[PDB]
């Protein structure tokens, strides 16, 4: 089956009392032992989709409740100038616990830990994770565009400085539109909107055809992403293209338009 077995784990959104709203899993190894995928495999997914534990209870975050945490992990490591490059749980964890007093603390080790096998990797040191910076950045962009921009468009100047807004001050990375690719499009040169590839047409022809609608010429760069799912001859991306579009490719630059 390849995949984990997610039939009994449940949903966290920073619930007060998890263990009582909610036949549960305690364990990963629990989880591994009935799950249809081998062991390397579980973990790794685990560690993408967010699984995490709380009051006992194995659980996966939904994704309103990972944004909130990693937002509140960059700010808090940010303000106790904790090394980016050279995180460890402990100081982590501490760092965001230290202004959370007189109430409800859901970010505890174990969301933390989960937190950082999401945006960072671990060092082959100490017990250490280096932030995976540019990708926190591209998913901090994803959010601003389906929160900004689902629906309407919005000019590049001003949309850049709405999702730099949601750094901590000072937080060490360049944002780049292009980070963005295969979740915008250009409705003009200068403005931007979000686009969900998962609803595109399953018909090439078709899924073309709505992507010169929305923007007239495409980088391929930037339409790549957005139809490479409909690739499975797995030829070049730009032999591809020239099935259903035209090419002119420019210095470097590709530019695809319709026929």
């Amino acid at each position: 089956h390849g995949e984990l077995n997610l039939n009994s784990v449940p949903i966290y959104n920073g619930e007060l009392d998890f263990s009582d709203k909610i036949k549960v899993i305690g364990t990963l190894e629990e989880l591994l032992e009935n799950s249809p995928c081998s062991a390397l495999e579980g973990i790794s997914k685990w560690h993408k989709i967010g699984g995490s534990v709380k009051d006992g209870v194995l659980c996966i975050l939904s994704q309103d409740f990972l944004f909130k945490a990693l937002h509140v992990l960059l700010m808090s490591a940010m303000a106790e100038s904790l090394d980016l490059q050279h995180l460890n749980v402990e100081d982590t964890h501490h760092a965001v616990g230290k202004d959370i007093e007189d109430e409800f603390n859901p970010y505890t080790r174990e969301i933390i830990e989960t937190v950082l096998n999401k945006f960072a990797v671990q060092e082959q040191e100490n017990n250490t994770w280096r932030l995976r910076i540019p990708f926190i950045a591209q998913w901090y962009g994803i959010q601003a565009l389906r929160k900004y921009v689902s629906g309407i468009s919005m000019p590049i100047d001003e949309f850049l400085i709405k999702w730099k807004s949601l750094f901590p001050p000072f937080f060490p990375c360049d944002i780049d539109i292009d980070m963005l690719r295969g979740y915008h499009f250009k409705p003009t040169d200068k403005t931007v909107q979000y686009i969900a590839k998962s609803t595109l047409p399953m018909d090439p022809k078709e899924r073309f055809k709505v992507l010169f609608r929305l923007q007239s010429q495409w980088d391929l760069e930037d339409i790549k992403p957005l139809i490479e799912e409909l690739n499975s001859r797995g030829m070049k991306i730009d032999s591809f293209i020239m099935k259903y579009a035209r090419r002119k490719r420019l210095g470097k630059k590709t530019v695809v338009t319709s026929r």
